[PDB]
């Protein structure tokens, strides 16, 4: 039944947040403290991800500029298609990190599995630039969680389902924004 | 402290979802049914909204087009938004695209956390003018958008004051509707 | 010298347009006629391309939607572009949206300065499988795209080696097509 | 006749470039030199405009990034739609200049008439932030042309029609990028 299906979506979304609340409070505060340190020293925040996580990158960037220095790397479609066509899709965010990023800025990489190849490249590029990284991941954190440093902050939602991971990410993003102001 | 602030966001968001669960289950089915009827008659679904709701509109569209379903977000063509904003005024940026793309039987999904967004209101008017049905994703009391709706439209009002919690519930409603559609 | 370099750009751009003037008047008319036929039979035009051509696609669509005409650029929804690129692969970013939105009688305008863009090629296939007609905006010799067209499609090839000159002729061509549609 | 109209479009575009070729060489060179000075001192370049000029701002930025610091302010549709709705459409570019701009950076403002209100606000915010400005205008340069300082650079295409001004802007953009590339 569609009524039971919908109700099962609500129940699962409540179970995932209850599960997430007990582990994600301290990391989220560390993420917002990292962004405040970046912003208070004339830095800026770059954000990226794919699909619904690309939507979440521009949502976050719009909260900040609506003013605080934040740019989503998922919005310039000439850039995404030029790079996608000539260099390959794995490089669409990294090349923008290399273009805009400077020492002391923060990268917010978003990937529900933690294995998004283009987010992986962007994190690598951020490290070469001496930028800090905040990874919004799900499941076990994937390759992205393994490649982080002690100076980075991991926000892993432990739930296997992508829809549930996205929902927690937008909540994490609203908590960080409210912490910052 | 910052710890207590984050903790409270989580708890507020759990509560918002527990209260939403009690009133939004049957309307979410109506909306999903309304989209199935449209897509099975070779119709398409147009989505629009502002800020976070603009992010929601394109999130929705991408999960439809990613078999491939007919959905277009009206919040993505930046040559269209800025041209219509600059020349005709920002209140007409969605309504004009409804007049370009909309056809009888299509569905407009309009997203407004307050229910009062001038450009989504104009888009609702336009969608009615072209014999389209409307799924309004609103918050608070539903605003002007809820007052405009016909009996053939479906209202999904998130009963909550804070924008952030309304956006969070809107994305849950979208995931629920998409999964009902996939299920058929 | 920067003065001579800039001068050379203008002169080269003038030369490029004088040559296209000799051989692109009749095809441009055929392309516009095809779009008028499609629009008058309640159809729509989909546009796609990479880089500067992505900009051209959304420029074209924005001048159609600003009465309002049915035209969607497939290069604007970043959730769709990034979802399909990540999940399936970059070569299906346009072809999947064509399968979502396209119907019989619609028109795909594929823009590609070499005629060899992998994602624009895959889009042409999907348009053919949907019984849509194609208008290719290409450069150089027309690449694989020019080779791929049916009798009922229209090739607008800019016979020039340099990408920058090809883009500049493409936007002229678009403007001339939009004005021909306006006149009817 | 459609053939005659298209022919007239090619002829008018060649005439407009011949007219533009004889005044814009020196200014274009000064614009490229300004950009090089910005970049070489670790600055970045911001671009904005409406309609086709938003396409051009996006085009420009993409040729810099694929690497040089350039951002179009026309691309984040969540930001454009929030600011349009909450604060008003005149502030969509200026608010982003306030967010991102730093002393010594360059704003590229693109406007076919010189009278785009949101570009005017962008120019104003840029001067308060000690940024230099390259204005791509047409006709007489409008309010934007009167507003510029000695340290800025006007690139005015003297032609009445919007299509012809746009075509020339994309040429100017290609000339500037090639000047910047030749120096590095
Ligand atoms: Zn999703
Ligand atoms: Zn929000
Ligand atoms: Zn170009
Ligand atoms: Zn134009």
């Amino acid at each position: 039944t569609l009524q039971e299906r919908v109700a099962a979506h609500f129940a699962e979304s409540i179970r995932a947040k209850q599960e997430a609340e007990k582990i994600l409070v301290e990391p989220t505060v560390q993420a917002a403290e990292l962004m405040l340190q970046c912003l208070m020293n004339d830095g800026k925040i770059l954000a990226c991800g794919n699909g619904g996580s690309a939507a979440d990158a521009q949502h976050f960037a719009a909260e900040m500029t609506g003013e605080l220095a934040a740019v989503a790397l998922t919005t310039d479609t000439s850039a995404l298609t030029a790079i996608g066509n000539d260099y390959g899709f794995d490089h669409v965010f990294s090349k923008q990190v290399r273009a805009l990023g400077r020492a002391g800025d923060v990268l917010v990489g978003i990937s529900t599995s933690g294995n998004s190849a283009n987010v992986i490249e962007a994190v690598k590029a951020a490290h070469e630039r001496d930028m800090h990284v905040i990874a919004l991941t799900g499941r076990d954190g994937g390759k992205i969680a393994a490649m982080l440093k002690d100076t980075d902050v991991l926000l892993n939602v432990p739930h296997p389902r992508t829809a549930r991971i996205q929902e927690n990410h937008i909540l994490l993003i609203h908590a960080m924004c409210d912490c910052i102001d």
